[PDB]
């Protein structure tokens, strides 16, 4: 039961170890199509990359490749598209996959720099009357407002496929706030933007996965999906001790690898689940609880 295990790590101070054991039984599994010398330039990191797998595949004859993972929960009848920061040649890529994949909100955990170096392209437009033409994929996209909180900022952009002249329209979750290698300032920050992305519908099964990516698309991206998941898990059941979180966590990296980077990033994960979970289970007063202590204005 996670209230009792989490404590009894604390006590024995051993988040480390817990952690690593993870890593070591973790997946292993080819990323040979990511390896290819023509998919080079496609990588932001050597080290981080899709298994063949689960990757998502670019509905393209000539390069189907983009550094991009199926996160499949099968349980939880969820899915999630985790992914690298674009880089300067990747932006069409990155909206020919949402295009493709349906997808109606992305959710971006990082920065554009940060720690002085440049983690992410600028792909989305900063401003209305400067729009965005991606040659490459024949798509444009918008921006068409966009809400600034102290800590996260949603926009709403609008997509078109030049090649149909269909335009959809994409919520975009910024969480401008959580340090690389870092954690959330408190579970009630993290759970406040957990829940503005779920109450815009941007997660319903009659939507394409949900986009998220940090820079390498696998720490902080992997701590917002896996407790997301066990929220999720916890919620269908209605039962917060039949949830293994370490089980999810596992499973989830079947799909790709390094989800969670750091032993202070799963000790975060637990707090978020634990406290999430006063929500699931009918106490509906935190919810405005962690707007408050999350000072969003
Ligand atoms: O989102 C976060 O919290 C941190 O995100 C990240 C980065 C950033 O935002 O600059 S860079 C990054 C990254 C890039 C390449 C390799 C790795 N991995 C490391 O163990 C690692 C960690 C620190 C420094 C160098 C390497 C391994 C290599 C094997 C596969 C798993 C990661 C990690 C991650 Br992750």
């Amino acid at each position: 039961e996670m209230e009792k295990e989490f404590e009894q790590i604390d006590k024995s101070g051993s988040w480390a170890a817990i952690y690593q054991d993870i890593r070591h039984e973790a997946s292993d599994f080819p990323c040979r199509v990511a390896k290819l010398p023509k998919n080079k330039n496609r990588n932001r990191y050597r080290d981080v990359s899709p298994f063949d797998h689960s990757r998502i595949k670019l509905h393209q004859e000539d390069n189907d490749y983009i550094n991009a993972s199926l996160i499949k929960m099968e349980e939880a009848q969820r899915s999630y598209i985790l992914t690298q920061g674009p880089l300067p040649n990747t932006c069409g890529h990155f909206w020919e996959m949402v295009w493709e994949q349906k997808s109606r909100g992305v959710v971006m955990l990082n920065r554009v720099m940060e720690k002085g170096s440049l983690k992410c392209a600028q792909y989305w437009p900063q401003k209305e009357e400067k729009e965005m033409i991606f040659e490459d994929t024949n798509l444009k996209l918008t921006l068409i407002s966009e809400d600034i909180k102290s800590y996260y900022t949603v926009r709403q952009l609008e997509l078109e496929n030049l090649t149909t002249q269909e335009t959809r329209e994409i919520l975009h979750f910024h969480y401008t706030t959580w340090p690389d290698f870092g954690v959330p300032e408190s579970p009630a920050s993290f759970l406040n933007f957990l829940f503005k992305v779920r109450e815009s519908g941007s997660l319903s099964p009659e939507h394409g996965p949900v986009v998220v990516h940090c820079s390498a698309g696998i720490g902080r991206s992997g701590t917002f999906c896996l407790a997301d998941t066990c929220l999720l898990l916890m919620d269908k059941r209605k039962d917060p001790s039949s949830v293994d979180i370490k089980k999810v966590l596992l499973e989830m990296r079947k799909f790709r690898m390094g989800l969670i980077q750091t032993a202070d990033q799963l000790r975060f994960s637990y707090l978020a689940v634990i406290e999430g979970a006063k929500f699931i289970m009918g106490d509906s007063s935190v919810q405005d609880q962690w707007k408050e202590l999350s000072h969003e204005d």
